[PDB]
C-alpha cells in the first residue's frame, strides 16, 4: 500500500506485546489518514490478545478506543479536513447496503468489520490503534468535540456509547428514571455516569461492599445494595424502570426483573455463553422486557461525545506509554487501575 | 345483597357443571348490573373448572367472555344507559390508585380481582358468566359496537384484546410489518386475524400440517411453516419484525429468535411454568428483545371490539345451550370445537 508503521502486536495466546511493523493501505477515494495521539485500553484488548474467545487471528494489534488527527484524507471525503482530531470506535466497515446500514444502526450489519482480528474490503487483515497511525473509512470515524480532551473522548468511544446506545434507544433519556446498574465494570461505570448525567436516580446493585466507594463516592450513585440482602432488595422491588445488566458470567435473572416496574426493561451487555433464564409467567406478570444491545452506530457516538461535553463528564483515565502496555495489560487483567488506562501513542515506538 | 341468581357450577376438581343459586351484590354506587345474553368458552374456564393450577376454589361458576344488557346502573355511572348491550372481560376490579391504574394498564394492577375464583371488595366469591345475571363495576364493562353481533363480540373479550393489547404496545399497529404466530390455539388464531387485518404479512408456524387447511384457508395466513422444516426456516432468517408465541409448554426460544430481524420482538403469551433460554449474545447481535403481555386494559378493549367491527373481522363461533356445556367442556378439552363456542345464557336455567 501507501507506506509503513510500527505498533506493538501480540503473536500468539501469550498475548505479551512487542513492535510489529507493517503496511497499511492507500488512501482510497472515501477513506481517512489519521496519526494516533492516544489509545485506550479495556478487557476486549485483554480478551482478543490472550485468545480466550478461541478466535484470535495474529499477529495482533489491539486498541479500539482510537484518538488522533487526520493527516490525509480520501478523494471523496469532505466531512474530515485534514487537521481535525478524530476518533475510531470498535468497527471500520459495513456492508453499507442493508436494512441496518440504511437505517444508522450499522452496529447491527452482519457483514461489520472490526477494528482488529478481522480483515478488510481489500483483503487486509485489520489492526488496532496500538501504532502510530491508522485508515480509516470516513463511515467509522468521529470528529472529538472542542473542549474534549482526547485521552478523555477514548473511554467514551467503546464503554460511552455501550450504555447511551441503549439509553437512546429505550426511550431512557428523560428525566426522572429509576435505573439499577447491574455490574461495576467499565460499561458500568459510565453507566452510573450518562444515567446519573441524564437525570435519572441511580441504584447499583453489587454482591460485595467493595465497589461502595466506588459506585458511592467516585460515581455519585444513589445508594448502594447488595443483591444478596433481601431486606433492602425487597424495598426495591417494583421501582426500577431499567436495569443495565453488565455482568458476563451466568447469573439468575429474575431477581433482577423482579427490581423492575411495568414495562421495566432489562438491558444485558455482557455476554453470558451459556442460556440464561427467566420465568416467563413474570414477564407477563409486567409487560417487562429481556433485551440487549450490541454498542453503538457512529451517529450515537456523535450524540454521546456531544453529550458527555455538555454534561461535563469526566472518567478517572489512567496514561501511560507504549513500553508499559504489558504491565498495563497485567494490572487491567488484576483491575489494578484506577479505573481506566490510556496509552499515550505520541510516546513513540520508532521501528522502521 | 340484592337478589338471586341461578348459573352452572364446578364444586370439585371433576370441574363438572351443575346448577347452583347464589346472591348477587347491591348494585352499589359505581356498579353496573347485566342481564347476561351470551358467555364464551376458553381453555381458562376448563383449567380453573378441573383446578389443574393447584388453586380453585368451589363453588366455581366459571365464564370470562361476558356479553348481555345492563338492566340496572348504579347511583354514579352514567356511562351506561339501561338497555346498552355491554361485555365484561377476565377482571373486574383493581386497586384504581396505583400506577398501573393511573395510566389505564388496570389489567397490570397488583390487587386485580379476576371474573371469578377471586374475592370482591366486600368480601364475596367473585362468580362468572355463565349466570343468567352479574353485576360489574363500571369499570370493567365495555359497549359492544353497535353492528357486533353478541357472540362475536365474546371471544373478543379474551382473545382478541391479549392479541390487541402487544400489537398496539409494542407500535406494532403499522401496515408492512412481518409476523410470525408461533402457536395456533385461540390466540393464536386471533393473532392470524388481527395481525392479517393490520396489514401484516402473516408467516403461521407450527410442528405438523394439521393447522394448514385453517391457517392459509380458514386464517388466511400468508404461508405455512413447520418449526422444525429447516429448509424453508432458515429462508425465514432475518425477516420478522415479531413473534406473537402462544405455545404454554417449555420449547426452544432461540430458533425463533432466529427468525426475527432488527430490533425484532418475541412477544410470549402462553404460561410456561419452566424457565426458558436463549443465548444471550444473539440479542446482542440484532437488539432483539423478549417481552410477555397479560391481557389488555379496558381502553384498549373498546379499541379493540371498534376496529374488528370496522375490519369486519369474523370468527366461526359454535353457539351451544347451557345443558351442552359439559359435553362442550369435553369436546373443547379434545379440540373438538369449530374454533370458538359460545353459551346462550338467553337458554336459560331457571332455579330459585
Ligand atoms: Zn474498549
Ligand atoms: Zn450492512
Ligand atoms: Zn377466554
Ligand atoms: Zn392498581
Amino acid at each position: 500500500a501507501e507506506r509503513k508503521t510500527t505498533g506493538w502486536a501480540a503473536r500468539d495466546p501469550s498475548g505479551i506485546l512487542s513492535p510489529y511493523t507493517y503496511t497499511l493501505r492507500e488512501t482510497g477515494p472515501e477513506d481517512v489518514n489519521i496519526r494516533i495521539i492516544c489509545c485506550g485500553i479495556c478487557h476486549t484488548d485483554l480478551h482478543q490478545t490472550k485468545n480466550d474467545l478461541g478466535m484470535s487471528n495474529y499477529p495482533m494489534v489491539p486498541g479500539h478506543e482510537v484518538v488522533g488527527e487526520v493527516v490525509e484524507v480520501g478523494s471523496d471525503v469532505s466531512k474530515f479536513t485534514v487537521g481535525d482530531i478524530v476518533g475510531v470506535g470498535c468497527l471500520v466497515g459495513c456492508c453499507g447496503g442493508c436494512s441496518p446500514c440504511e437505517r444508522d444502526l450499522e452496529q447491527y450489519c452482519p457483514k461489520k468489520i472490526w477494528s482488529y482480528n478481522d480483515v478488510y474490503i481489500n483483503g487486509q487483515p485489520t489492526q488496532g490503534g496500538f501504532a502510530k497511525a491508522t485508515v480509516v473509512h470516513q463511515k467509522f470515524v468521529v470528529k472529538i468535540p472542542e473542549g474534549m480532551a482526547v485521552e478523555q473522548a477514548a473511554p467514551l468511544l467503546c464503554a460511552g456509547v455501550t450504555v447511551y446506545s441503549p439509553l437512546s434507544h429505550f426511550g431512557l433519556k428523560q428525566p426522572g428514571l429509576r435505573g439499577g446498574i447491574l455490574g461495576l465494570g467499565g460499561v458500568g461505570h459510565m453507566g452510573v455516569k450518562i444515567a446519573k448525567a441524564m437525570g435519572h436516580h441511580v441504584t447499583v446493585i453489587s454482591s460485595s461492599n467493595k465497589k461502595r466507594e466506588e459506585a458511592l463516592q467516585d460515581l455519585g450513585a444513589d445508594d448502594y445494595v447488595i443483591g444478596s440482602d433481601q431486606a433492602k432488595m425487597s424495598e426495591l422491588a417494583d421501582s426500577l424502570d431499567y436495569v443495565i445488566d453488565t455482568v458476563p458470567v451466568h447469573h439468575a435473572l429474575e431477581p433482577y426483573l423482579s427490581l423492575l416496574k411495568l414495562d421495566g426493561k432489562l438491558i444485558l451487555m455482557g455476554v453470558i455463553n451459556n442460556p440464561l433464564q427467566f420465568l416467563t409467567p413474570l414477564l407477563m406478570l409486567g409487560r417487562k422486557v429481556i433485551t440487549g444491545s450490541f454498542i453503538g452506530s457512529m451517529k450515537e457516538t456523535e450524540e454521546m461525545l456531544e453529550f458527555c461535553k455538555e454534561k461535563g463528564l469526566s472518567s478517572i483515565i489512567e496514561v501511560v506509554k507504549m513500553d508499559y502496555v504489558n504491565t498495563a495489560f497485567e494490572r487491567l487483567e488484576k483491575n489494578d487501575v484506577r479505573y481506566r488506562f490510556v496509552v499515550d501513542v505520541e510516546g513513540s515506538n520508532l521501528d522502521a
